[PDB]
């Protein structure tokens, strides 16, 4: 007998215990809470553009962003913190961009997008999840739309032999792509084992279907299975072939006249299965059945014997498949040998016993289902605190729901969506606080507040404004110091530092036409004291905290007088912190 | 009073957040603090399309252009000095613009540059009889024509302006030229006056050379006078605007029919009216004081009966450092931010008005510590005769250590305080990204949504009209019509179904995608994400939207339903196929 009784009250002067990182959905940013508040605490732009930071329209952030800076717009589902032997390192998150096919990385210790990649050769990034052992070497990523290959224009059948999506890899710490794998089918989800070997992805289109009722004609689907070793062998050996421009190895994964590829072990499963998510004693892959009431277990112990020819069928992996309840969608884990699982129809969480769920498999009369909450309404993803990692503690539940209904006061047409905190720390799931967000998070995940270390001031050397401050070595700019005005034809760059409540340049003049950057390097020491920029009525905006440069390009289109302030509240004098742009005319 | 509102309780309050330089408005329930709702008005949302519609982009005009906005001020439509919950206005500092939010759809569904003026500012709304006007302050003074012969702040064809907006048309319906410049405003409760501080009576750009006068002074506008002279045809206009400018400045000493100067030290800051209507009061800022005028001494001071215009002021409280902003509990004392001290200061304005004829009383009754250096602050229902005294939120700029670190750039934090008792409360921290200004509460019985949209309604009649042209009925058709290098797809949505799920273009077309989502259930939205072209929008319940881009890549390219809406989401997609310029001519 225990009882779930934690304290979920963060009173005025309180700290928060978690960090909880939750996806944007296609709102696409990346929103940092604090748990058990569920209180906001910051925003990282990620795929959005941000009018406060400037992100997308600072030269910082477009370069991060690359030809990708011309989209206003991401669709970010699966955030993931690395891990070094299956335990949060605290290092980066890296999430998905399904609408614009793009994996970006997050240091965690400025809270800023620092990389971002567009994948090569695919359509629609959604599945991503981490190597979690010896480390996150790889970060994976599905895309999941079919494609033909190569696309253009010549053929459009999804049937056609060269028709197919791949499985992704990049390397962890460059943001390179490392490898892809053709595979049969398409890509939904996808997790890793705590080895580093394998790694597995639910598909939801064996079908390669474009339509509804196609796409659900099979009894099963998959999950694919991915023996990463033997890619990386086969890369190292150099048999692979390229695709269109891109460099990066590709290697074949599908099935051919029924012959396995060396890379791949495809284990049926019903049906257009969702959720594909590790067991933290690194058991299990448990695949969500969404059509089929179910959850599959394959049991990541026997991988090796598949691939290696000694099983006579692919479903000998699996070990379990408990019925649920419907529409399961995906599983979370409380370290206990509890699996949480979200029903999407039945709009609950169900909390089941997975050994028991593997002896019931055998024929044994055991009930395995310990519980079932009521959630509002229509559960997505759910998460457990750490349950990524050999460290999962069993503490806090977050049910991520898609429909809030009459849980919020009425906003019009758009409603919120309900994140629920739910209390795991007992035998009883206890259901705690509602969280209303914006724009469809989709995931989250939590890390103990001591698994994160931030900086409280920028760092001189910062890679993320390195080539910034390279630009201004070319000019003979002292960035801590100088405030000056470079001309260069019609082209014009101010550098200023800038300390409440002044900026070091306060006037400048340019002709009509000209192409002004503004280079800003706040010198200011004290924690908190950040600075903007705004340019008025040109579109330009940007932070620029505790010593950091950052820089924004704009045409000075308009002739005369246009001022420019400081946007953030940085001193009694904060209103009058501003400046004069001159512009002559042509 | 209830602090914390479980699983399944309501808010009592809608709050009203600005966004700040981040540019959207956050719809927040009270007490809980929790964001139900973002607004976007002058942000690029991914998640809606706003931006990126032609709806959203047709409200925003030429301003559409930028991907920025700097809100600070939203305020709520009145009738007879009460909220009548039809609209919301706020300002935009950073584009010099307003804008209308119709709060029965929390979308915004107006928006309007001001001309000849940089950086709306200072922003509220008649009072009495009702909002047919919205007051703005344009803050930065600029030569006038701004065509880059003349700089000089000091030319007498160097000013700033007063704007009035017609609530109901958007439309500009007149302007004020005045010395000085502007910082916040606010309106009486008879409709014939307003009010504004200025901090640059010296019409200086320098700091020093902006605080070097011992008093600035707050100007009030006879909006009587105004109205009068307009229909009398007693203006001028001013480049290529036809909006009426009057001239409010004084000529050598004699005063404007339309204004009178009141001398406030010192760069005075906010300028509110108390909710008895009894004054207009300044909080002071360099001054560690606030000046309160007696509105019902303004006929005398307009008519020459008063020797002096300090006469109309009848209060002059000393508070503490850094006096902001005042607001008010209904009962008599106001609540004043202190921003150098870091505190709330409640105070009795009749108190401090006998002190002010020298009988010695003590009118400050409690400061508050807060968290720190607060900006502005709202007590319930404060704008209106029915400010009811319960809840107070001091909006500060430095969060310090009372949050989670998240790295150089900290959130805001926006402290919620009971002021229902004698003793004001600090009951909730709440952190906020991007640094709110001001807030507005309603209760909840003041505001009413709707729950699904009206086919009519005038925020896509243009889109209407346009499938008018085309014979298209939106509420049931799905047809793809050709126009040269145009394509207009039109199609209904029902989850989990696009109307049209395929459809074949040239590439180089333009193409706009039209839906109209006919499901009928509550919350049921649907979104539209085109992968790899940076296309986005939401379609919700018998709401019609639609987008424009170049179908500039060959070969398939699939769209996808963005907000999650049935069991089958992740299969409710469609492709375009475009054909390869090689094969179409030129
Ligand atoms: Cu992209 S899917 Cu269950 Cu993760 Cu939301
Ligand atoms: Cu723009 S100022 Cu006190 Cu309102 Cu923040
Ligand atoms: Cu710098 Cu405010
Ligand atoms: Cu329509 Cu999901
Ligand atoms: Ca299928
Ligand atoms: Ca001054
Ligand atoms: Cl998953
Ligand atoms: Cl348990
Ligand atoms: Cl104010
Ligand atoms: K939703
Ligand atoms: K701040
Ligand atoms: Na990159
Ligand atoms: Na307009």
């Amino acid at each position: 007998v225990k009882e779930s009784k934690q304290k979920i009250h963060v009173g005025p002067g309180e700290l928060d215990d978690y960090y909880g990182f939750w996806s944007g959905g296609h709102q696409g940013e990346v929103r940092v809470l604090g748990v058990p508040s569920m209180r906001e605490l910051m925003r990282i732009p990620v795929f959005n553009v941000d009018s406060a930071t400037g992100w997308g329209l600072t030269n910082e952030s477009r370069h991060i962003m690359g030809d990708s800076a011309k989209f206003l717009n991401g669709d970010c589902h699966h955030p993931h913190i690395s891990m070094t032997d299956g335990k949060y390192d605290g290092k980066y998150l890296f999430i998905n961009d399904k609408a614009n096919s793009r994996v970006a990385r997050i240091r965690l210790d400025i809270m800023k997008c620092d990389k971002m990649i567009t994948v090569p050769n695919v359509q629609a990034i959604h599945g991503l999840r981490l190597q979690k052992v010896p480390h996150t070497k790889y970060v994976f990523a599905n895309a999941e739309f079919i494609i033909p290959h190569p696309n253009d224009g010549k053929v459009f059948d999804l049937q056609d032999e060269n028709s197919y999506t791949m499985y992704n890899a990049i390397d962890a710490e460059t943001m390179e792509m490392a490898f892809q794998v053709i595979v049969d089918g398409n890509l939904d989800n996808t997790d890793a084992d705590y080895t580093g070997r394998f790694a597995a992805a639910t598909c939801y289109n064996s079908e390669k279907a474009f339509d509804l009722g196609g796409m659900m004609r099979n009894e099963r689907d998959w999950v694919v299975v991915f023996d990463i070793h033997a890619v990386e062998a086969a890369v190292k050996a150099g048999d692979f072939i390229t695709l269109g421009d891109s460099k990066t190895p590709v290697l074949d994964g599908r099935k051919k006249d029924g012959k396995d590829s060396k890379f791949t072990r495809y284990v049926p499963v019903p049906k257009n299965p969702h959720g594909c998510n590790t067991s933290s004693d690194g058991k299990y892959f448990i695949a969500a059945g969404k059509l089929s009431p179910t959850c599959s277990m394959i049991a990541i112990d026997k991988l090796p014997d598949l691939f290696a020819g000694k099983l006579a069928d692919p479903r000998d992996v699996i070990v379990g498949e408990p019925e649920l309840g419907l529409g399961p969608l995906h599983t979370t884990f409380d370290g206990r040998g509890n699996a949480y699982t979200t029903l999407f129809i039945d709009s609950q969480v169900v909390k089941w016993n997975m050994e028991e769920a593997v002896r019931a498999y055998k024929g044994e009369k055991v009930n395995y289902i310990k519980q079932k909450l009521d959630v509002h309404y229509q559960p997505g993803h759910l998460h457990a605190s750490l349950c990524e990692t050999n460290e999962a503690d069993g503490k806090w539940l977050v049910a991520l729901s898609k429909f809030s209904k009459d849980r919020f006061l009425p906003v019009g047409p758009l409603h919120p969506e309900n994140d629920q905190l739910i209390d795991i720390s007992g035998d009883e799931m206890k259901l705690v606080h509602d969280g209303p967000t914006f724009a469809e998070p989709h995931d989250c995940i939590m890390a103990r507040r001591d698994q994160i270390k931030t900086k409280k001031i920028w760092d001189r050397n910062d890679p993320f404004f390195a080539p910034t401050v390279e630009m201004a070595k070319k000019d003979g700019i002292n960035l801590d110091t100088d405030n000056k005005v470079i001309r260069d034809g019609n082209k014009v760059r101010v550098y200023m530092t800038s300390m409440a409540p002044a900026f070091g340049v306060q006037e400048f003049t340019v002709k009509q036409g000209d192409e002004v950057t503004v280079t800003i390097t706040n010198i200011d020491q004290i924690e908190d004291v950040s600075h903007g920029f705004v340019v008025v009525n040109h579109g330009v905006s940007m932070e620029i905290s505790p010593q950091q440069t950052s820089s924004i390009t704009f045409v000075a289109d308009k002739p005369g007088l246009h001022w420019y302030y400081c946007s953030w509240f940085c001193h009694a004098l904060h209103m009058e912190m501003v400046g004069r742009m001159m512009v002559e005319p042509a």
